[PDB]
């Protein structure tokens, strides 16, 4: 009745689990297309929407829902099982139905989760270009304590171009590229010097809308592994800055090639949160 995609093991979050370190406490925000909040699989806490017309708890597009999945589908007796399925859920909406946002209402969601405490703040989005406000807002995000991951992008490669996009170019925040289920790096995943670590981002079956399930492709997927492992190792090691915990992930990661096409490699949340 309930599906492991194969990510979860991939990067080892299994095993945290079974150490019984599963986020309770840790209080993540999606920032992405809202969540479908009534999903049987999963459990939103709370949040906002910057979005006008729609509420934080509803998903037109699908794509936040599924990335909520990744990061904590519930842990029982059926759809997925996400990589850190005990932590606070908190959907903010700053993507539209149709998958895109203003730079201002990003921002405005990235204060609100600094402003409500989050830990962990996820975004699977990204554009050519930053903004003075937007790298504000993760500067001080992180600098006041909140992990921030954000997908690299999807644009792959090409001669020597760095392909990532922002927020994730910003050095407060952590890119992650996609690989699939054979470890190996996917097409599609953006390359470049600030490229950080990897996680699955290749056919990935997670949550979707109306309480069904789907697999998608993309950094968007990566990323909720990290913001996951994350939270992971803070229901660990409650202790730890995150600054610390960011280090932790990286040093950790597995090797698989280039920095510039890989980051420091694949994350493996059991090396990290030892
Ligand atoms: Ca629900
Ligand atoms: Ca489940
Ligand atoms: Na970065």
């Amino acid at each position: 009745a309930q599906t492991v995609p194969y990510g979860i093991p991939l990067i080892k979050a299994d095993k945290v689990q079974a150490q019984g370190f599963k986020g309770a406490n840790v209080k993540v925000a999606v920032l992405d297309t809202g969540i479908q909040a009534s999903h049987p699989d999963l459990n939103v806490v709370g949040g906002a929407s910057f979005v006008a017309g729609e509420a934080y708890n509803t998903d037109g597009n699908g794509h936040g829902t599924h990335v909520a999945g990744t990061v904590a589908a519930l842990d029982n007796t059926t759809g997925v099982l996400g990589v850190a399925p005990s932590v606070s859920l908190y959907a903010v909406k700053v993507l539209n139905s149709s998958g895109s946002g203003s730079y201002s209402g990003i921002v405005s969601g990235i204060e609100w989760a600094t402003t409500n405490g989050m830990d962990v703040i996820n975004m699977s989005l990204g554009g050519a270009s930053g903004s003075t406000a937007m790298k504000q807002a993760v500067d001080n995000a992180y600098a006041r304590g909140v992990v921030v991951v954000a997908a690299a992008g999807n644009s792959g490669n090409s001669g020597s171009t760095n392909t990532i996009g922002y927020p994730a170019k910003y050095d407060s925040v952590i890119a992650v590229g996609a690989v699939d289920s054979n470890s190996n790096r996917a097409s599609f995943s953006s390359v470049g010097a600030e490229l950080e670590v990897m996680a699955p981002g290749a056919g990935v079956y997670s949550t979707y809308p109306t309480n069904t399930y789907a697999t998608l492709n993309g950094t968007s997927m990566a990323s909720p592994h990290v913001a996951g492992a994350a939270a992971l190792i803070l229901s660990k090691h409650p202790n730890l800055s995150a600054s610390q915990v960011r280090n932790r992930l990286s040093s950790t990661a597995t090797y698989l090639g280039s920095s510039f096409y890989y980051g420091k490699g694949l994350i493996n949340v059991e090396a990290a949160a030892q």
